[PDB]
């Protein structure tokens, strides 16, 4: 008991393949399967199942010297044969991996040897090791455990190399995890880790109050805040918040009435007051943003103008662009159509319904129409994939994706950024320089293009920054301080010292 904890999840842990994306949750993924290069809490990669590797003058030719003592939980060895079997399992489903630009890159892959992994790319990518540290696609699974020697119709065991084994897993009930005994590297502290599946935040809140679990872990959608406020300022438990890891934003239809106004868009900006909506939504815990990325995030830091709160330049902005009040309406008309939007979010959660009410209720003083479609996942995900939304909630992937691999996906038409900036007469011109920016080794000239494209994206105002968020702990006092990794998905749990 003293080395287990309880902690809790709001759906399974999924089969765990490594390749493939929902309802395989991600931490868990990286509790089984590893990189070859892991990411660091600094930016860069530091050597992993890989001690080693060289690259081309190309630099497209990249060969990895692996370790030779890693072996799979069932005792199979990791080789390069094994790596490049998973290279191969994940590029046979090549077009499902079309979000991430790596799998485009991948031109061939090959084990030269036990110990040597060759890898050859279509172009000199920047981005390449980042992309291999992710929690998915480019992780391990033994070979033995592929379903007729492919990964993309299932797998068998998931069976990793990662400091985490599966022990058990009860549908809508929990999953059980355990040390790897047989690990290569450093034994965690935790034997054992039982994840309760609890969907409802007030009900993870109660579990933990009543001391049915140890530790919760998760953003801001964790637990109610105000309850995370009571929580911290009882010595009973301990609690932490972090510092901001990625953006939550609307995005507006530039392609969509009456979003397809810049002056709209600029209005939408000045709008919302975002301190009160923080700490009237979000109890006081998050922080205010200004632009699509925090000025922290590489790259990012380019003297974007705010557009405070300031109700009086968003009236005179949309007044100007001939969207005026109708006697005795507190709607803008302009031309028969009324100034109405329609906001869409999923409508089970609370936080999003909350949120969208300020946003109606800010929008509505400059004579903007909001309506609410609160609607289920599949319908939201399905908007965001059409572009039927005049804005949608959204949010950034927090590090190593951001910024390079949010920009990236940008280009992918089913995504909500593609849809939201459709609009735009700058759009293919942008999409060519997010293009260019990835396989740029030119660093000033890097440096040029992101300021391009966050400048053009600031500018049009495709975005309504809303929240700089954080990760958020709460833990009984026994198990120490939790920390955080480098991933905003992942999970440190093998950090973890009580
Ligand atoms: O899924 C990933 O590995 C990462 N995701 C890659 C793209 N996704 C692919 C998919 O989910 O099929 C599709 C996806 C698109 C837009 C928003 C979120 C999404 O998951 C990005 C991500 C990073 C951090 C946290 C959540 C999502
Ligand atoms: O992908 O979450
Ligand atoms: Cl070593
Ligand atoms: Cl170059
Ligand atoms: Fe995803």
């Amino acid at each position: 008991a003293p080395d287990e904890i309880t902690t809790a999840w709001p759906v399974n842990v999924g089969p765990l393949n490594p390749h493939l994306y929902t309802p395989n949750q991600m931490f868990a993924q990286s509790m089984v399967y590893e990189p070859l290069v892991k990411y660091q809490a600094d930016g860069s990669v530091i050597p992993w199942l890989a001690k080693s590797w060289t690259h081309s003058e190309d630099g497209k030719t990249w060969t990895f010297t692996l370790r030779d003592d890693v072996k799979f939980s069932n005792g199979e060895p990791f080789d390069a044969e094994a790596a490049a079997e998973n290279f191969r399992a994940v590029l046979d489903n090549r077009q499902r991996h079309a979000w991430l630009e790596l799998a485009n890159q991948i031109v061939d892959v090959k084990a030269l040897s036990k110990t040597e992994l060759q890898i050859t790319l279509k172009s000199a990518y920047y981005p390449f090791l980042q992309e291999l540290a992710l929690p998915r696609p480019f992780r391990f699974i033994a070979p033995s455990q592929f379903k007729n020697h492919e990964t993309m119709n299932g797998i068998k065991a998931p069976i990793g190399t990662g400091p985490w084994i599966l022990q058990e897993s009860k549908l809508n009930q929990y999953d059980v995890f355990v040390r790897n005994e047989n690990y290569w590297g450093e034994k965690p502290a935790i034997k054992k880790i039982t994840f309760n599946v609890i969907p409802d935040p007030t009900t993870r809140a109660v579990a933990f109050e009543t001391g049915d679990i140890d530790l919760l872990y998760g953003n801001e959608g964790l637990l109610p805040l105000d309850t995370f406020a009571r929580f911290s300022q009882n010595p009973a438990y301990h609690t932490q918040l972090s510092q901001p890891i990625e953006t939550v934003m609307l995005a507006l239809n530039t392609a969509k009435a009456p979003t397809n106004e810049l002056a709209v868009r600029e209005a939408l900006n000045y709008a919302v007051n975002k301190k009160s909506l923080i700490d009237n939504a979000l109890y006081g815990t998050q922080q205010v943003a200004d632009t699509l990325f925090a000025p922290s995030v590489p790259y990012a830091n380019l003297g974007l103008k705010p557009s405070q709160y300031d109700p009086q330049k968003a009236k005179a902005l949309l007044e100007k662009a001939g969207w005026t009040l109708p006697a005795g309406k507190d709607i803008r008309e302009k031309n028969g159509q009324p100034l109405r939007i329609e906001l869409s979010f999923i409508g089970t959660d609370a936080l999003s319904k909350s949120m969208a009410e300020i946003i109606q209720a800010d929008m509505r003083q400059i004579g903007a129409d909001v309506s609410l479609i609160g609607e289920e996942e599949s319908s939201i995900y399905a908007r965001q994939r059409d572009g039927r939304f005049g804005m949608i909630f959204h949010r950034t992937w927090g590090a190593p994706y951001d910024p390079h691999a949010f920009l990236s996906s940008m280009r992918v038409p089913s995504h909500a950024d593609f849809q939201a900036q459709q609009g735009l007469a700058d759009k293919p011109l942008i999409d060519k320089e997010i293009g260019e920016v990835l396989a740029t080794h030119d660093e000033t000239q890097r440096q040029a293009l992101y300021r391009d494209i966050l400048t053009r994206l600031h500018d049009e105002a495709v975005y309504l920054p809303i929240s700089y968020i954080s990760m958020m702990v709460v833990s009984k006092p026994e198990l120490g301080n939790i920390p955080y990794a480098p991933i905003a998905t992942e999970i440190p749990f093998e950090q973890i010292k009580p």
